[PDB]
């Protein structure tokens, strides 16, 4: 038989992740037939948020591609991606990660056993809830879902929100349910999950970025043949490659569909208010700043401009 690899994630297929995932089966099975075959499972199907790095380092899964959020466990040095408001734009998202800080991160975790092979962007992140979020005194008591991360949970604690960890697969019923009032994601997650059915407001904030990690465990990494394990990382690159120029895509079609369903009201932000925000958010930074280095923030800072 092939070697069967696996890649679970936890977003719908219709994403640029789940098109990453299927890009990488294409290629490895067009590359090399006969000889790997890769099972995507998508949706949490397999492993969702939980257990996903668990079961990578069991070997149970071959390749996953979590939020960078989602790594506290295994390094504390990937908060710095989730500070609100430190990157404008995706392309200053790309230039840190490209960068020697960036690049330096994806082995963060290499002697835990979890291996970096590649940033896969999304987007930017956008509030929803039921009521326009204008200002930070708009978040007061209301109850955010946030992914597993005490950076993002201080985000919200920042402006007396109250942060509830949750994975992913339990958003939109949450949402639904009014078990909590809101949450924050990007256009293509909140389309292809429906969080725009069970949201009143959707606050254009660009807040902070949800990428992810392409990682895979050093156990498997290694017992790969040196030349087939070159097609793989290829593929994987290319895949890579492809999936970040769909989530560009994603964001504005998925934002415009959204816009045609005529069931969630658009909030825009001024510049004063966009600031307002800014600057409640700032002592986040200040709180996390021993962990994630104060050099790695001005890089990042700089990345802006
Ligand atoms: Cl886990
Ligand atoms: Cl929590």
């Amino acid at each position: 038989a092939p070697v069967e690899i696996k890649f679970s994630h936890v977003v719908a297929e219709n994403t640029p992740k789940g098109q990453m995932a299927l890009k990488f089966k294409e290629l490895v099975e067009q590359r090399l037939p006969g000889e790997y075959t890769v099972s995507v499972f998508p949706n949490s199907q397999l492993f969702g948020d939980n257990n996903e790095l668990a079961a990578l380092l069991l070997n149970d899964v071959q390749f996953v591609a979590p939020s960078l959020s989602k790594f506290e466990r295994y390094t504390k040095r990937l908060q710095v991606f989730d500070l609100p408001f430190l990157f404008n734009d995706m392309d200053a998202v790309n230039r840190f990660q490209q960068g020697e800080a960036g690049q330096a991160l994806l082995n963060s975790m290499s002697r835990k056993g979890i291996v970096g092979l590649g940033y896969l962007h999304n987007g930017m992140k956008q509030f929803t809830a039921n009521t326009p979020l204008k200002q930070p005194s708009d978040a007061k008591g209301l109850k955010f879902r946030v992914m597993a991360s005490d950076v993002l949970a201080a985000q919200f604690d920042a402006v007396g929100a109250i942060p509830v960890k949750k994975p992913f697969s339990e958003v939109f019923t949450l949402l639904q349910t009014r078990a909590i009032d809101g949450q924050e994601n990007t256009w293509s997650n909140t389309y292809s999950q429906k969080f725009y059915e069970v949201q009143s407001h959707i606050t254009e904030s660009n807040h902070g970025v949800l990428d992810y990690m392409v990682v895979t465990s050093d156990a498997f990494w290694k017992s790969l043949p040196a030349d087939k394990r070159k097609v793989i990382k290829e593929a994987l690159d290319e895949s890579i490659a492809l999936g970040n120029k769909i989530a560009a895509e994603k964001d504005n079609e998925d934002k415009q569909l959204i816009l045609d369903s005529k069931l969630s009201q658009l909030v825009t932000l001024s510049p004063a208010e966009r600031q307002q925000w800014v600057d409640v958010m700032k002592p986040v930074w200040s709180k996390f700043e021993d962990q994630v280095g104060k050099d790695v923030i001005e890089a990042a800072v700089a990345a802006n401009k």
